[PDB]
């Protein structure tokens, strides 16, 4: 079997999966309707090991539940006008984010940048207020060929690569007092890594980003890595 | 003072809130905005207490983030063109069915039962397709009044009153194979309190009903207490 | 089709007590009574029976887990009142108790129990001394008025957990005397949760007649932050 | 330098007991005892002094915590026994608590304790009715030879800690009868710890005699596998 | 302001490794060092700083905590190894330590790190008695194939994480003989959680030449569900 | 009846040590020690023996668990010294490994043990390079004073757990120099429950000539609250 097959590197589905496109659940040691009348012998496990069994309308998602309330009390409150997601893979939480905007009646121009747009599964007939762009992250050429965007605007950082020399971009350029600057996953992993240089580089942003204690605490993936602009 | 005042009895509020309006949390010990030259020092935990701090649209939700995405995927799968909630309160979960099944595409419509209509809060510019309906669920004719309703079907008990007799009565009386029969939050106390008793009525429905497994472990609202009808 | 054969009660009756308020003891079903010393190692080590309330006094259910127990028993030995209140009987089994307590301890105690409905009391007719019974609901003021005066110290139990406030209200301006306790046993911690504001408002009205007692505030889950008493 | 003048007591001697045999009821160290209700949120969530041994029954100290009371209240409720052996005495408490019991149960029973050192016994002569002491040690089996009229059913057990498995022998051959108990509290689970292939080989060999009571075996972490009874 | 002026590292430089490969001993920032025994009950109870990695061998830093010492300190003495690999140096801490105690314990043992990178290895060049450094890719293998054919028993393990099944791959028809260890340390749980199905299968692959040992495999949090060795069923 | 023929020994002998001071590996009993790989997922993540005390050194049990070792490397590496006293030798695992930290660290470290009962220790003769037995009970004083003068610096080691405060008393008066260590294991954490007053009372005593340091303290549950100095 080893010597007839070549491995792919486990290392391309960091985070992510196996496959981008959603499939349900499969049960495989119990059957889907379990008997009443033997209600208490039933297992009280989830019944499968899907890696993030989350879903938008058929679409993988990769934002769980507490990072979704989180999402969508800070929409709610900030209305944005633009939200930028670095990192698009399967593009669910793309379509997430438009679609709640859109049921929330906030005019909102979801922007999707990724080095690989092949994954995006979100069909042509339902892009409206989705723009997607190719481009890596490790360089900020990427960013730069950006039609002037509306204000407030919340940008998300998925996609983890060259991330401070980012933030420091988007300061610079295109956030404006009230807009957000999100990083996911990375910071507490960053600050065990490197506390030195973590506090410092963080540090360095001071004078114009905070860290929003309302969100800040309330999910895993955005665990103290909202931050908004200062005055 | 105490002489002065006379006092509501606090139960009035159990599994509620005092409140049936939504309102943001508030920070007590800290401010919003942690300075980053400080990052490291800043209090970890959530700043607010964690009773039912969801919302859906400015209305309060009392169905938290994993009970959520079951009723998504639920939707997602089953399409129901009619969901009836016993217990409105704010009519926070109304208005998000409603909402969830509209963006998927799906004709549902939602349709509210409860005692105390007077706490709901869903503007009327916001009611498209939600039908309230007024009366105690501890009565049968509250049910016998309602009017045809479209499958699949989603029946969703919220109020915890009167629930056995209920399910009796959706099971002679509406549910079709496939239609689901929910009961949130009251199953793992009334098998803690009565278990004899709670396993006997349950397998009492053997031959009508079954706990979906896909869905029965994977919230704690809901939690081994997802049931759907099986063909007769 | 056995649920149609059937009429189910409202499994919230049982809320917190059980199907049975006579005692029974536990029986295990997953292994025999006497297990092997030669096979010791392989012996379960979980409890073999629910940890829900299998509490007893002399053969009759007692509703306070052994570190309530504890806790009034330090109590009675310090205070040593001549009345204990019970709001709330059920079986009995802490009426029994609290007398059976006081008289090991030489101390002439008299206990009295209030309760809606006394038919599930279980005390035999030959073991009533010094406990007395008033069939009443908790819900009319009138229930405590027509009560006849109570020799002091005094411990006043809620344990009925129904117009709590009011209840206290009336306790402290025509029955507590400096020392005497009032106890709200469970409920504190869920009525903080569910209505924090007016749960701080209602104690915070009582801050010149009632302190909380911290020798025994924190001893058990089930009075935590409930014990209060008396200032002058 | 306060070291160079004091004689140094071994503090192995008050291993599991405490420093004193008299009860001194707790000290709240870091609160007043009143706390207002104004400020009711902020009292601190604790105990407030140290949960090490604080049990007591009427004014004596008591070594069994309330989750090992209850077992006993059961088995004294259930067996009804005639008789119940104390090895290991300390302050007395347990003494006078398992007479007390008993007599509210209606139950005549006579308790009797034994130790090496009564001296720590602090049970007042008036409040000795249906209680016996006796001085020897668990060691010397002649201790136990020296009586054995009681009446049946009869509890047997073993707080001393000491010769513990030669005890049991002897109470098996000239004392048991089918269901009376032998409990041996607190030491089971820490033998098995260290020396598991000698302990069991121990018990084992009682399999004949002895069999482990599963309705009170498993239900206070001070019996934790320890109740034993004559089949 | 300062982030204006600064051009930020990627922070991914340090995952799972740390700033500096050399060796600094931890120090305290909100307490005394020397703690008063007049005020004993009152000192805190936790460590006191950060308990990332901060283990050593002879001043230098060692990835492997206790409990995965403790691990291979066993598997040392039971097997008796003639050469132990190491993909992924570092800084030469782990290459330092095996090597060590090998020689307290009597063994005649050649340690081989194997590392794109060897520059940050702190190994002195007076104390690399019986320790060889090759530079090349784990993800090229490349670098094993001018491998000088090493003495048996053999512990291979992988500290790398690139490439790592077709390394295993090789490992089994190139090199391992029966009774050799293939460790793979830290990946096996955070593989079987992103990809469960490709992951369950590729390691099946390997059923009928290797194994997972049950005496080691679940001692310690780092070799969790790793410690394989080319031996029967 | 095999329990009326049977004289039962004392289980209490072997309490925190263990029934045999020789080294066993440990052993499966519910599994197979090759589980297959086509099976992986369903392989029992536990243990599979007691952790009792399952640690070693070159075939001697250690009763210093993987994090103790880490702290005392530490210690060694920071102080490097040329002395080291264990009360409680036992089967000498601690005592081997402590001359082998010491002679890889190119530390010049003689190794003490002290010991009522030296008839467990099982190091053979070709490897206690380094490292001197006494017998003597620490219940009493003598044992202590028959020790000959030895260099600095200087780590004291208490594992046998009797007659402690009074032998700290003996080694601040007698052995002990400025930065040298005192170390009680194990026990302290206990007599702080047990016995608070008292304990707070005896270790208050020495103030002023020994102190917890703070930097190893809370850094192994064995060493816990016992690591002291000067
Ligand atoms: C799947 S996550 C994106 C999360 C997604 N928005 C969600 O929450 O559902 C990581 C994505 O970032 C992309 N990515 C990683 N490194 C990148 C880089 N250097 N430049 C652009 N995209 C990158 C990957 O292709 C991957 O699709
Ligand atoms: C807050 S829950 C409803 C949950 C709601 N669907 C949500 O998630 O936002 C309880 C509701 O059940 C109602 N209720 C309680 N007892 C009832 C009864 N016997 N008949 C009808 N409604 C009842 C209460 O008035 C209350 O509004
Ligand atoms: C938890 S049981 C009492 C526990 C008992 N004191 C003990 O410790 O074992 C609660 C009792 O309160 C009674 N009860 C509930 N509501 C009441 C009310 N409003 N007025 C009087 N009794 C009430 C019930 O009938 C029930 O017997
Ligand atoms: C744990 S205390 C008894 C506590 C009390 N019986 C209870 O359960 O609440 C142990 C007692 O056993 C006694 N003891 C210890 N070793 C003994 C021995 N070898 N022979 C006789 N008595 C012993 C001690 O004097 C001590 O008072
Ligand atoms: C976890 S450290 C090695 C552990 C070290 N032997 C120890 O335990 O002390 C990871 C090392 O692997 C190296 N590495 C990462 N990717 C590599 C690759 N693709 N090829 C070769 N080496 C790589 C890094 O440069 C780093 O030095
Ligand atoms: C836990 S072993 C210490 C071994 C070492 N820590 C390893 O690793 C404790 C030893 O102290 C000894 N011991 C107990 N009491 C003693 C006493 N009073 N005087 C001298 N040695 C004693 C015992 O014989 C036992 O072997
Ligand atoms: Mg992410
Ligand atoms: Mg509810
Ligand atoms: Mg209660
Ligand atoms: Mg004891
Ligand atoms: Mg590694
Ligand atoms: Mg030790």
């Amino acid at each position: 079997d080893y010597s007839r097959q070549n491995f792919l590197d486990l290392n391309l589905f960091r985070g992510l999966g196996e496959d981008p496109a959603y499939h349900p659940p499969v049960l495989t040691d119990r059957p889907r309707d379990w008997p009443l009348d033997r209600w208490a012998e039933a297992p009280r496990d989830l019944g499968y090991s899907d890696f993030s069994p989350y879903q938008w309308r058929g679409l993988r998602m990769l934002k769980d539940p507490d990072t979704q309330a989180v999402y969508h009390d800070m929409l709610w409150e900030l209305r944005p006008r633009t939200i930028v997601e670095l990192g698009v893979y399967n593009g669910g939480s793309l379509a997430w984010f438009r679609d709640l905007t859109k049921i929330m009646g906030i005019d909102c121009q979801v922007i999707g940048i990724d080095r690989d747009l092949s994954r995006c599964q979100i069909p042509a007939s339902d892009m409206e207020n989705i723009t997607l762009h190719q481009g890596d992250c490790s360089d900020l050429t990427t960013f730069e060929h950006l039609r002037e965007m509306a204000h407030p605007l919340i940008f998300i950082d998925d996609a983890h690569a060259n991330t401070f020399n980012i933030m420091k971009w988007a300061v610079d350029h295109l956030l404006e007092e009230g807009d957000y600057f999100i990083i996911e996953d990375m910071i507490p992993y960053w600050y065990r890594y490197a506390p030195q240089l973590f506090s410092e580089y963080l540090g360095a942003f001071r004078d114009v980003l905070s860290m929003d204690m309302l969100y800040a605490n309330a999910s895993s993936q955005l665990d103290r890595g909202v931050l908004r602009r200062v005055a």
